[PDB]
């Protein structure tokens, strides 16, 4: 247990975010598979602060070697996973549906579609913490809420539309009505846009700071919502915690994306709690993978790029997030209080891509 | 309004939660299917619920049964239009089934498999047994071995007539494996075909888990499967002791929940014992990961008392949600005695025994 408490002893002198045993095996497991350091990241499923705690430490130690931008094990990193049985991480993601669980066959004209009126969507900002999925993540969010029978006339907000799944659902043709909400003003400017063209007359939207309270007319008044949040606990208060004020009382649902990547599962843990106890939802699928987000521009200007120690562009979309869904039971309550953070609504231990 | 009415006539038949939601899923699921066991598939409602629900129905005129069918009348087929609930519709992978993971890499293990297990011991009504399929086997075998906890891991398996761990002996991937079943025939069984693949780091025993697990087991494995019983007692037996084999932070647990025989109110109430009661994280929950083979003691089950079609299912209509946690520090797992005898198995909202 020497080698591996030595190691785990210098990673928390580098980060206060909690390490174990298994935070390291798992880095070693990816490193292994891949000397790409995103897709160390992505594989190792830690947050990416801690990966590079840990790659440092392992650096430092002697058992990782830096060349030609490749993390990669020494000699005495290879006898390290040796002595421990840590082998390359093997994955067999399904091939057909990304790991998804749905397929977007039936979906693939509203897929075109979308992809004709988004080609030149708003470009991610770096202060309101954007990154559009992919469209094919996009219409896949439409195909399972349909599976799980929360569009067919329903009333839908969305909060925080990046991704324009507004745009999406006006397509389908199959809520009863949207609200859609988000504070960057192109957003909605564009959605405004894509649903005159689309002539799609049942939707409301508007500008708004979700560090706020929501206002009484989107309180208990739909049956859906969703939202892809920022991983502060108090973003995941004001985005989901407001989604579930938005509905009407019990046997409605929330979907929402949390990642690996900028959340340690300490904090899917406290994430849990909040959901169980302090909201009373429960949850019904956790579908890893699922939203695949786009790479965006702003990535050299970010702390994720501060922190690693060989800084390339990444080659692939490294950066996914698992769904969540929720739904509410008896008691279920939503998040209805005043938020007052500046640019931590964004930004804690665990995050790095602003 | 007729929403409601229908709602207070299925709460004077159940104990068990009823929404306008629920009402909505049975609606949904009886325009995809008459089969009252692909109604209960469909509507990811408990059956007892549903068997309530559907009673309801047809005691207000909306369903009647015709040709062993649960079908909507003229009315039922106007409420529906009235509250714009439509037939539900499915777009589940066909290539993994939903499971999230494809097991064409393990073709040689599900032959393997296939061969060994044909002549498996048959489900015990008295243990509330149900084997998976063997793909759903093998995938299981895929997707712990794509987390990282299988290889030269050390894999508690708690009740296994699913024979996770001959899949597990066959795939050569843990440093070892301990099995224990309350079954005899199924822990016979396992260290028959130990001795046939030749595999030595198995042990092997017969146990009733309503008794603590012996001090020997806590604290020792990287990884813990069971399928359970879904009384919250059972959760704690077979769940909450898999957690109490754990070494420590960091080590996973596999388990399937349904929804055929567990309410969303008693999953909020599972999901609360395991965050706080046992302060594990939940990494993945799967929908219908686990498709079960059906049983040759339905007949004398709760279910076909209740059912108002009788006639024996016709495919594998049980399925589970397959859920992923992980240990954390502070996670902690059940050591008490247990003293239910049949309520391990059976509570309201259960009906497969
Ligand atoms: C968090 S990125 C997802 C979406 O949330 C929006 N967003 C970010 N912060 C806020 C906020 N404080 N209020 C409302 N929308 C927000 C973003 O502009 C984006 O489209
Ligand atoms: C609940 S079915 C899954 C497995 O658990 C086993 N099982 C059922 N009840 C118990 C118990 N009380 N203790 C140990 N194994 C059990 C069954 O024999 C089966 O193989
Ligand atoms: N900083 C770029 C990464 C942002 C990802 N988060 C917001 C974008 C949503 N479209 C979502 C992470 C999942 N909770
Ligand atoms: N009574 C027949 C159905 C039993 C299902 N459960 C036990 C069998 C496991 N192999 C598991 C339900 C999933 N928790
Ligand atoms: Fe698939």
């Amino acid at each position: 247990g020497s080698h591996m408490r030595e190691i785990i002893e210098r990673v928390k002198e580098k980060t206060t975010i909690p390490v174990y045993e298994r935070t390291i095996e798992n880095v070693l497991s990816a490193i292994q598979a891949s000397g790409d350091v995103w897709r160390i990241v992505d594989l190792s499923e830690e947050p990416l602060p801690l990966v590079v705690a840990v790659v440092t430490a392992l650096y430092e130690l002697g058992y990782v070697a830096f060349e030609n931008n490749q993390v990669i094990l020494t000699r005495k990193g290879k006898e390290l996973v040796e002595k421990y049985g840590i082998g390359p991480r093997a994955d067999y993601t399904c091939s057909h549906c990304q790991g998804r669980t749905v397929e977007i066959d039936a979906f693939s004209e509203l897929l075109e579609q979308f992809k004709e009126i988004t080609r030149d969507r708003p470009e991610p900002a770096h202060q309101f913490d954007q990154a559009y999925v992919t469209p094919e993540t996009t219409v896949a969010r439409v195909a399972l809420m349909h599976s799980r029978g929360d569009l067919e006339n329903k009333e839908v907000f969305v909060l925080g539309d990046d991704d324009l799944t507004s745009v999406a659902l006006m397509l389908s043709g199959l809520p009863k009505r949207i609200a859609v909400l988000d504070i960057d003003e192109r957003l909605t400017k564009f959605i405004e846009k894509a649903a005159d063209e689309i002539g799609y007359e049942n939707i409301e939207i508007f500008t708004f700071d979700l560090r706020k309270p929501l206002p009484d007319y989107a309180l208990h008044k739909f049956d859906t919502f969703i939202t892809d949040p920022p991983e502060t606990v108090e973003a995941i208060r004001a985005f989901v915690g407001r989604g579930i004020a938005t509905l009407k009382g019990p046997g409605c649902a929330g979907y929402f994306g949390i990642t690996r990547r900028e959340s340690s599962l300490d904090k899917w843990r406290e994430i849990q709690r909040v959901l169980l106890n302090e909201f009373g939802v429960v949850i019904t699928d956790i579908i890893r993978n699922f939203n695949e987000y786009v790479n965006w521009g702003y990535v050299e200007e970010t702390r994720a790029w501060r922190l690693l120690p060989i800084k390339v562009k990444p080659s692939y979309n490294w950066y996914k997030s698992y769904m969540f869904r929720i739904q509410t039971l008896e008691g279920s309550k939503g998040f209805e209080d005043e938020i007052t953070v500046g640019q931590e609504l964004y930004d804690d231990e665990e995050s790095s891509t602003t």
